[PDB]
């Protein structure tokens, strides 16, 4: 019983759950950098678009950055920042074996 749309919905939820105060443009690029490791740039472009429409995102251009990256950006401290914050709501970005490894 797999539903594709529900996946996107949960992704949106996770992302905005990481920032219930709204993502600032600096770590928005961090978000795209992290998410692009799991999802294709068009997929993240789509979810970013709908998330910005939903309101729980700052109104910038993520689609431009994911299709045309920067060399020095996004900032490493920002990616580590979003990494630390989003980890609190879980991490479906990577794959984790169910076992008490790190709590």
């Amino acid at each position: 019983g797999s539903h594709m749309n529900r996946f996107l919905t949960s992704i949106v939820a996770w992302l905005r759950a990481g920032y219930p105060e709204g993502i600032p443009p600096t770590d928005s690029f961090a978000v795209l950098a992290l998410l692009c490791r799991r999802l294709s740039h068009d997929e993240v472009k789509a979810v970013a678009n709908e998330l910005m429409r939903l309101g729980d995102f700052d109104q910038i251009d993520i689609g431009v950055v994911i299709t045309h990256f920067t060399d020095e950006l996004p900032s490493p401290e920002d990616v580590e920042r979003v990494r630390a914050r989003l980890a609190a709501q879980g991490w479906p970005l990577d794959d984790v074996r169910d076992r008490e490894e790190h709590a």
